[PDB]
């Protein structure tokens, strides 16, 4: 068990995925406790307005995020070269707090390993409290055999397309490629762009202790 409280502290699990505290949206103290297979939020002080950005995005990922790349990742990879991108996550939720649980999947026109990427795909597995994605809703989509409320917009730095589940999803194993294809169909990428990372975690606005990622997997097959 490793406790990480530093704003941008990271480590790895399974010698394969990066786990990051990623406390980008507040100065208030946040800590995660990283086990062999996932992490738990153990400190999540303070709160920020629900009509704005969240406190943070503690998460586990495959690929590269600001130059920190998961061991043996095959990302970045051109979208058109991807045969499948199977990923899974299992979450533990709490009745208290204001937060989401979400995948954050990044695309760029270049095989980017560092810096801000152009397109962000969020898949919201759960929402507790009056949290809403970036932008505005543009309709419903069926992806991976599930129904999603789709939102599109910009956070000021990059474009964002979000897929909101109608009710809490505790765990799901699916092909990230199906969501990448939806980004393309919405004009937020082309098949010649690149998939750069696949991340899963939480975005807390208030509270957040006790939340956990029980497990995670990601593979990107050519």
């Amino acid at each position: 068990n490793q406790q990480i409280c530093d704003r941008y502290g990271t480590t790895t699990i399974q010698d394969r995925y990066v786990v990051q505290n990623n406390r980008w949206g507040t100065s208030a103290t946040q800590c995660i406790n990283v086990t062999g297979n996932g992490f738990e939020i153990t400190q999540a002080d303070g709160s920020v307005p629900t009509n704005g950005a969240p406190k943070s995005y503690p998460s586990v990922y495959d690929g590269c995020h600001y130059g920190n790349c998961a061991p043996r990742t095959t990302l970045p990879m051109r979208i058109s070269s991807i045969g499948s991108a199977p990923s899974s996550v299992s979450y533990r939720y709490t009745g208290n707090g204001v937060y989401n649980a979400a995948y954050d999947i990044w695309l760029d026109p270049t095989p980017r390993t560092n810096g801000v990427n152009r397109t962000e795909i969020m898949i919201w597995f759960n929402r507790v409290g009056p949290v809403q994605p970036i932008g505005s809703p543009v309709g419903t989509a069926h992806v991976g055999g599930r129904s999603w409320e789709v939102w599109t917009g910009s956070n000021g730095s990059n474009d964002v397309i979000s897929f909101l589940a109608p009710s809490a999803i505790s765990s799901w194993s699916f092909d990230v490629k199906d969501f990448v294809d939806q980004a393309v169909s919405h004009g937020l990428a082309t098949p010649d762009w690149y998939l750069t990372s696949i991340q899963a975690g939480f975005e807390p606005w208030e509270g957040g202790t006790g939340l956990a990622v029980n497990s995670f997997s990601s593979a990107v097959n050519a």
